[PDB]
């Protein structure tokens, strides 16, 4: 298996860039977890489903993001354990 891709400016930090790609944005964006992302890059870490402006996202105590349906396992609220 192979991978290895780069291109992330160190300099030029005035505008806003999707945290996930470091590329500059111009149109609409989403804000959560005190970060910034392209409207196409705010997704459940594990499953990759794109979250939209209203779909229930979930945050973790660490740099991670999940969907409300699946973060359900990390909380176990109405379950036994
Ligand atoms: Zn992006
Ligand atoms: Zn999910």
């Amino acid at each position: 298996g192979s991978s290895g891709s780069s291109g992330k400016d160190y300099w030029g930090k005035f505008g806003e860039f999707c945290h996930g790609c470091s590329l500059l944005m111009t149109g609409p964006f989403m804000v959560a977890g005190e970060f910034k992302y392209h409207p196409e890059c705010f997704a459940c870490m594990s499953c990759k489903v794109i979250i939209e402006d209203g779909d229930a996202y979930a945050l973790v105590q660490h740099a991670t993001l999940y969907c409300g349906k699946c973060h359900n396992e990390v909380v176990s609220g109405p379950s036994s354990g």
